[PDB]
C-alpha cells in the first residue's frame, strides 16, 4: 500500500521524500517513488553550492532533472533550503559589505523561485537560523546584515512566486520544554504581525530512537506560531522502530495545519546515517516493518 494515498485519506496533503536524478536511475527508488510517495524535494541539488557555485555561475541540470521527473510523474514538489549556513560557497561567507550581501541573497532567491515560478509547492526559504538557546544564530548573513536578513528573505521569496508556500526550517524542535521550540514560535509570531510572508514552520526531525513520542507535544506546539501550515521535513530514525515512526505521523495527523511528512531518502544504504538504518525501506528495497506500522496505523 502506498503511505501518501492512505495519509491523503486522512486528509492530508503529501507523504515525500528526498531524492534526486542519480536515486531516480539507480535502485528501486523511481519505482517507490511512483507507487507510494506524493512529493519528492532535491537531496542536495538546490544546496547554494550545488546552484551558484560562483558568483552568477548557476548550475541547474540537477534541480532540473528533479523538478522535470516530479512534472512528469505527477508529483508535488518542495524545495531548499534558500538561506542557511549549510552548503555556503567561500565566495558568499567572504562578503563583508552589508548591501552587496542583500543583493547577492535576494539573486539567489529570485534565480531559482523564478526559473520554477509555478512549479514549487513550498521553498524552505530560511533555514537552521537558530541557536539551541533560541538566540539568533550568527551565520554571514546575521553578521553582515543583521536580524532584518529573515524579513528581507521572506519579502523576496514572495515576490519571486506568490504561488508558493515560503517556510522557514529548523532541526532540534522536537521536545516542547526545549527552548529553540518555544523560541522559534515566539519569532515567527512577532514576524508575522510585522508583515512578513511565512507561511510555514518546517520541523526538520532527525531523530534518535524514542524521540518520536515527544514530537506528539512539539508539533502542536510549533503550530501555535499561527502559520497556515507546518510540516515534517528530513525525517528519518535511528534504528526505525515502529513506535518512532508511528508516532511521528500521528503527530502530523493531530495537528490540522501539518499538511505532510517528507523522509530523508527511501532506503537505508542512501541515508547519510546508514549504520543506524533510519529509513523505511531496507538495502533490498524491501518496507520495513516501520513501513508496515505506518501503513496499518493509517487504515473515533
Ligand atoms: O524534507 N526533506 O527531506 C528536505 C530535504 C532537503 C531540503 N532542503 N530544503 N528543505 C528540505 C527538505
Amino acid at each position: 500500500q502506498s503511505i501518501d494515498q492512505l495519509i491523503k485519506a486522512r486528509g492530508k496533503v503529501y507523504f515525500g521524500v528526498a531524492t534526486d536524478q542519480n536515486r531516480l536511475t539507480t535502485g528501486k527508488n523511481a519505482a517507490i517513488i511512483k507507487a507510494d510517495f506524493g512529493m519528492v524535494w532535491p537531496e542536495n541539488s538546490m544546496h547554494w553550492d550545488a546552484t551558484e557555485p560562483s558568483q552568477g555561475n548557476f548550475n541547474f541540470a540537477g534541480a532540473d532533472y528533479l523538478v522535470n521527473w516530479a512534472q512528469q510523474n505527477g508529483k508535488l514538489i518542495g524545495a531548499g533550503c534558500l538561506v542557511w549556513h549549510n552548503f555556503l560557497p567561500s565566495w558568499v561567507s567572504s562578503i563583508t559589505d552589508k548591501n552587496t550581501l542583500i543583493n547577492v541573497m535576494k539573486n539567489h532567491i529570485t534565480t531559482l523561485m523564478t526559473r520554477y515560478k509555478g512549479k514549487i509547492r513550498t521553498w524552505d526559504v530560511v533555514g537552521e537560523a537558530f541557536n539551541e538557546d533560541g538566540s539568533l544564530r550568527q551565520n554571514v548573513f546575521l553578521n553582515v546584515i543583521g536580524e532584518d536578513y529573515i524579513p528581507i528573505a521572506f519579502q523576496t521569496a514572495r515576490a519571486a512566486d506568490p504561488n508558493a508556500k515560503l517556510y522557514i526550517m529548523d532541526y532540534n524542535l522536537d521536545s516542547a520544554s526545549y527552548p529553540k521550540t518555544q523560541a522559534i514560535v515566539n519569532r515567527v509570531k512577532q514576524w508575522r504581525a510585522a508583515g512578513v510572508p511565512i507561511d510555514g514552520i518546517g520541523s526538520q526531525m532527525h531523530l534518535s530512537a524514542g524521540q518520536g513520542a515527544g514530537v506528539l507535544q512539539a508539533l502542536p506546539l510549533l503550530a501555535s506560531a499561527g502559520t497556515p501550515e507546518v510540516s515534517i521535513l528530513m525525517l528519518d530514525v535511528a534504528g526505525a522502530s515502529p513506535t518512532d515512526y508511528v508516532n511521528v505521523v500521528n503527530a502530523c495527523l493531530n495537528v490540522q495545519s501539518c499538511v505532510g511528512i517528507t523522509v530523508m531518502g527511501v532506503a537505508d544504504p542512501d541515508s547519510a546515517f546508514a549504520s543506524s538504518t533510519p529509513l523505511l525501506f531496507d538495502g533490498n528495497f524491501n518496507p520495513k516493518p516501520a513501513y508496515n506500522a505506518i501503513v496499518q496505523d493509517l487504515q473515533i
